[PDB]
């Protein structure tokens, strides 16, 4: 009988019998000798051949891989039954991952993940919480731009506090740059309307999108439903207009100077003093120059027809703010152009539409 | 020929035969011995190993193993046979499940269930009556906030009362929380219009949402048609409105304040005397103080387009409440301010939309 390399542990063995191969990712080093139980998990024994034991270090993780699998996707059909142990007796695969033996690998053994993604989710642990999991899953990804970021572990309903929390964890390199006080976290859904559509590959793989934030460390969050997708106004002018309704405003709704997108709606809360929507903005930094210190802001929302007596010509277009409401940029004229708006900066809409805005232009030096 | 230690029996036998592998949850323990039919059901005699037969307690499922695994994911179809050695000899599994032996398992012998899923279905038993089981099917999942809480398991028609009674399960640990009083259920179902899709999820795997309420235990409620989907507005004021007429309101209507989403609409129902419509709504407990006991509510349904003599503009915007007819609040202005309404509060349609509105500015503090 062989002697025991690694010793692994799990309840609920994935698939795995005396015999199966365990190989280095896609390359058979070693097998299962035997499997015990002991209390209520099993004891899994490997044996990795002696000129591969290299390959075994401290920050390894085990997980199984089942028998043969065809799948079928762009890569046309990729058939995995390469030893013929695999496709008879399981196989168990391993990988040296950065950033392992942390909080989860000292004591006892190393455990035999069921999954590769399962082995794959070390790093910081964040709690998700949030008030419906039917967008949520097991293992799906936190993407940052459309990297990935992390991914949900694990998926639990607490029913004293009507939510569900979703344990999530960010890999170790993003886990300082996340984890902040002002990040916010979203699941992406597909967007199919008579208007267009977007994020088809939401489809069948459904994602968590991150918008990052300064503050202090959180670890700790309320999945929310909407989320800036890109960084373009990241950094930037960020102001606030006050209105005194919301209506046709949400997330994402552009900011438009001269029809232009300059900057987006990032948030629409309530005020203080429930009397006011605080909506908040950023002004990309390439147009930061723009917003000055009395720069007029009014509603270019939807379609606003007009009406004459005599005689009245009408106006369609085909503007995406009857899509997305927007808000328009204005600066009034003037020989002493007045300061540019600081962070700081508290805007009101004029609900008007200021109509000698096109007969302004105001000079706007970079 | 050894002896047989359990004896089971099950209907449509699943592909098992003499010599397949009894394994306790994945691990080997014993083997079946003989499979055979008796009156109608097909008896089958396993023979666990001596040294495991203490993990066969009362309460242990016994389900038949086997068939492949498709994943319909992001990286393609991916069929899987995890076992070959055990997939060709078939596999009946089995379990200790906390909460199972009820009052099936005992009085003759246990059952092998044709699936892994339809073993776990321990729990509390309930009765939906439905009006059309066009919408169910056995074993279709319950969830409350996405987290499966039960099952169906039956689907009977009863032609004496025109309906269908299906029985369904709670796993025990939810069966105290839900079948209460005032629990709903319906089936989720997709909704793909040309203002938007959303519940895609439900076009291969529909399920039955579920909404908890405060009452005595039930054990035997209706299905509806539709329900509140997340438990955002659960919790929170619970207040009523008066119309001469619902219309273009339903369940799940937003409650909107300065355009927010603030709560929903939770029922609507006609009242002791049938002349007044009640439309039930849930404002939530972070916007709670703001329902004062003089709010005046008014319908936000759809557009309703200016009309003006001498300059007159005409405005769409771009509601949702054109897909969901929404409901506004506004709190006339006032130094002593109301105290904040209870629960059992009844308020009325003023289908004026209060014209000064925009320009009240109350300040309700929290």
């Amino acid at each position: 009988l062989p002697t025991t390399t690694v010793s692994l542990s799990a309840e609920t063995l994935p698939d795995v019998q005396a015999g199966s191969v365990v190989l280095y990712r896609k390359f058979e080093v070693g097998e299962v000798i035997t499997v015990r139980p002991r209390a209520n998990a099993f004891d899994i024994d490997l044996h990795i051949k002696p000129e591969y034991r290299n390959l075994l270090t401290s920050n390894s993780v085990f997980w199984a891989e089942g028998g043969a699998k065809v799948q079928l996707n762009g890569s046309g059909l990729t058939v995995q039954a390469s030893p013929l142990s695999r496709a008879l007796k399981g196989a168990i695969s391993f990988d040296n991952l950065s950033g392992a033996s942390a909080s989860q690998r000292k004591g006892d053994k190393r455990i035999l993940y069921a999954s590769e993604t399962a082995a794959r989710a070390v790093g910081g642990q964040i709690t998700l919480h949030a008030f419906d999991a039917g967008k949520l899953a097991v293992g799906m990804p936190i993407r940052y731009l459309g990297i990935d970021i992390g991914q949900i572990q694990t998926l639990d309903l607490i029913t004293a506090r009507n939510e569900v929390q979703a344990k999530a964890v960010l890999y170790p390199e993003y886990v300082q740059t996340f984890a902040r006080g002002g990040t916010r976290f979203s699941v992406v859904t597909p967007q199919i309307s008579a208007a267009g559509v977007e994020h088809l590959d939401t489809i069948l793989q459904p994602y968590i999108n991150v918008e990052p934030g300064r503050g202090n460390p959180r670890r700790d969050f309320e999945l929310q439903e909407a989320t800036i997708t890109d960084s373009r106004y990241l950094d930037g002018l960020s102001i606030i207009v006050e209105a005194p309704e919301a209506g046709s405003l949400g997330i994402g709704t552009p900011v438009l100077f001269r029809g232009l997108e300059v900057g987006t709606v990032t948030g629409m809360t309530l005020g203080t003093l429930s009397d006011r929507v605080m909506i908040a903005m950023r002004i990309s930094k390439r147009y930061q120059h723009l917003v000055r210190n009395n720069s007029v802001f009014w509603l270019a929302s939807g379609y606003s027809l007009d009406f004459g007596l005599t005689g009245g010509v009408v106006k369609t277009g085909t503007f995406n703010q009857f899509i997305r409401g927007g808000i328009a940029f204005a600066t009034p004229p003037g020989t002493p152009l007045a300061p540019k708006a600081q962070e700081g900066k508290h805007f009101l809409l004029q609900e008007s539409e200021p109509k000698e805005w096109r007969e302004w232009g105001t000079a706007l030096p970079k």
